[PDB]
């Protein structure tokens, strides 16, 4: 109950967890509260305290702008903080199997949320299950987000960039100072994540500042070269400075512009983030991260196609409907409530919304690739082809042109897709395999049987989490006790990749080829 770290002594709680018992940590300090002359700065080193840190609940969320699109809806509030936001947010959570572990694999969970939203307190974020079935040790962290956490002013270091990066990466050397004394062995660890969370992972692959930090690598959903991942210093100075203007900021020192940010309440920030772009998508990522020379030394795309990246495993995945989530969020004619039968002229706005600074000629060859039908008459076609558009786009084609380059230079990786839908799942039925809906998959919620998930999802559940634990600790995603499909690994010659589903689980090939040779070397010529 009592853990010594280096900065001072914690206490924890005992929780009850499938009649046994895991010690869970929440809410651990590990950098200075980036406060006042600290607020847009990388995160700084901690000051010892000498009473018992009280790590017994949740720590504040970030600052963030809530997702406040359907009140009272499930679907999307399960999303939402669920502590007080504050900037005050710079802390981390550690589950340890009970009877304290000797040396325990360690996973250190980063959320999503598009690097504007996230924290680690989520119910879907519950590292407990984990700690207990699996007995490895579960770390999660919060990190800035929005302008608080990615404000650019490249080389300066008042406003240099990618501070939520470097807030994950404050809290990834906290677990190999202190997790020992947990039980832990930072000598194997394990970073997860998935969407912006997942990029975060891929990002942390390329820098040499976290090279020494962990292990391995799973990324959900999401990779660094995905559209939205990375901001160009051309784009993050021009929306530092629209940020500015809109909030009386403007200078010409631009030092003295960000002292004058500094005694803006964190609300007038957060209200004009969503106004630094001209044209924005339910797909902006307005503030994240840029090449600062620091955490990112260069355009990650040069880093991944020469190889500069740590040379370890790593186990990408997707969803079948990764696009759907973000339809409701915009185009017309779409809607959680209805069945969201749409029009060619439907389908053309969506377009519009979904790629706006994109030329007439682009929009035009994004449809001839995607409204090609096997049949001119069924009436869906149109909504799953907006679907498929923001999903092949956004995450799919970019997780798997990340995973063959990274395995061109030598290492495992392993690809599946997620193709399963939550019997619990709040949105409808339309709207498929959501991104993000395998979370709960992951982390071993529907092993509760007290939770309502079916038997076979909790099959699923039980051999999702020992795959990813067998990565973990040993770099291979097997489950090899129960007569299960062997997880072979992806080559760019062969492209196999492994489904994750109740039925049957197959190894398939070459996900989305037709698609992704559209994305990958058509598109960005436009
Ligand atoms: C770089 O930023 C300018 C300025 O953005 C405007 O001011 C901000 C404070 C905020 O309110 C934005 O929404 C404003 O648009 C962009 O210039 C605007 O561009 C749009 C369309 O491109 C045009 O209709 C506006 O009149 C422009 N406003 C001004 C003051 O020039 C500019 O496009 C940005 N550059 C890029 C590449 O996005
Ligand atoms: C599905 O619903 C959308 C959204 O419309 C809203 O939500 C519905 C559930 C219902 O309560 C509507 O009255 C709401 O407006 C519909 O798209 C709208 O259609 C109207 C028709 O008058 C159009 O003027 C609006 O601009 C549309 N709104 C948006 C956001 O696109 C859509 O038509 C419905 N589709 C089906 C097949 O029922
Ligand atoms: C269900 C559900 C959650 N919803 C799914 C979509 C919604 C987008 N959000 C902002 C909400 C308001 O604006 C559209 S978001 O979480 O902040 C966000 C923003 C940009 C992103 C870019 C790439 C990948 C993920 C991103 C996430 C939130
Ligand atoms: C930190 O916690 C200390 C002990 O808390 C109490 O005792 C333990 C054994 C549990 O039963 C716990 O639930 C109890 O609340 C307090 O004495 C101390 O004041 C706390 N420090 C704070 C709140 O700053
Ligand atoms: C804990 O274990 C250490 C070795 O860890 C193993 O080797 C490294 C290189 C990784 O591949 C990791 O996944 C492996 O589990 C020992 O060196 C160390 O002394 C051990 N310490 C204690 C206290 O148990
Ligand atoms: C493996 O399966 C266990 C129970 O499965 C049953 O017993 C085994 C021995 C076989 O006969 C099997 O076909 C039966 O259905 C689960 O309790 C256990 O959690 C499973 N483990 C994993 C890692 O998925
Ligand atoms: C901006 O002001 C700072 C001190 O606040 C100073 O170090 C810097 O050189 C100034 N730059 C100018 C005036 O261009
Ligand atoms: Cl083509």
């Amino acid at each position: 109950i009592i853990i010594a770290t280096k900065n001072g002594k914690v206490r924890g709680m005992q929780l009850t967890v499938f009649g046994g018992t895991v010690t869970a940590f929440l809410g651990i300090p590990y950098a200075q509260p980036p406060l006042g002359r600290l607020r847009f700065k990388k995160p700084q080193s901690l000051t010892k305290w000498s009473d018992i840190w009280n790590a017994t609940k949740y720590a504040n969320s970030c600052c963030q702008n809530i997702d406040q699109s359907f009140p009272g809806f499930h679907g999307s509030e399960m999303w939402n903080p669920n502590t007080d936001l504050s900037e005050d947010c710079l802390y981390l959570n550690v589950w340890i199997p009970a009877p304290k572990p000797k040396n325990a694999t360690v996973l250190i969970w980063i959320y999503g949320g598009g690097f504007q939203t996230g924290t680690s307190s989520l119910h879907v974020y519950d590292g407990k299950f984990l700690a207990r079935v699996e007995r490895v040790i579960v770390v999660s962290m919060n990190y800035r987000v929005g302008a608080l956490g990615f404000l650019a002013l490249p080389g300066n270091p008042e406003a240099p960039g990618n501070m939520g990066l470097f807030d994950q990466q404050l809290a990834l050397q906290w677990v190999q100072k202190n997790i020992a004394a947990f039980g832990g062995n930072p000598k194997s660890v394990t970073l997860f994540g998935e969407s912006a969370g997942a990029a975060s992972v891929s990002l942390h692959l390329l820098s040499p500042g976290s090279h020494s930090l962990f292990t391995r690598a799973i990324l959900q959903s999401g990779s660094f070269n995905a559209p939205w991942a990375v901001t160009s210093l051309y784009e993050a100075r021009n929306r530092t400075l629209n940020l500015a203007k809109l909030t009386g900021c403007s200078r010409e020192n631009e030092t003295e512009i960000i002292k004058c940010l500094r005694n803006k309440d964190p609300q007038e920030i957060l209200l004009n983030e969503a106004f630094v772009v001209p044209y924005g998508t339910p797909l902006s990522v307005n503030f994240g991260p840029t090449v600062d020379g620091d955490f990112l030394t260069d355009m990650p795309d040069i880093l991944l196609e020469l190889g500069q990246f740590k040379k370890t495993q790593i186990l990408v995945g997707v969803n079948k409907d990764e696009g759907t989530a973000f339809l409701v969020y915009g185009a017309p004619g779409f809607s959680k409530d209805n069945n969201s039968i749409i029009t060619r002229k439907e389908f053309q706005e969506g377009l519009k919304i979904f790629f706006p600074g994109v030329s007439e000629f682009g929009k035009e060859s994004i449809l001839f690739h995607y409204t090609d039908w096997v049949d001119d008459q069924r009436p869906e076609n149109y909504r799953e082809a907006l679907g498929d558009v923001v999903g092949d786009y956004n995450f799919i084609c970019p997780a798997l042109e990340f995973t063959k380059k990274f395995s061109e230079w030598g290492n495992n990786a392993f690809f599946y897709y997620f193709e399963h839908r939550s019997s619990k799942l709040p949105w409808p039925e339309w709207m498929g395999v959501m991104h993000g809906y395998e979370i709960e998959f992951v982390f071993g919620l529907p092993l509760e049987r007290r939770d309502q998930y079916t038997k076979a999802e909790e099959i699923l559940s039980r051999s999702i989490v020992k795959r990813w634990a067998n990565f973990a600790k040993y770099g291979n995603p097997q489950e090899t006790q129960n007569q299960s499909t062997s997880w072979p690994v992806f080559k760019s010659t062969e492209q196999k990749y492994l489904t994750l589903n109740t039925e049957s689980t197959r190894i398939m090939t070459k996900l989305r080829a037709q698609q992704c040779r559209f994305w990958t070397s058509f598109f960005p010529k436009v």
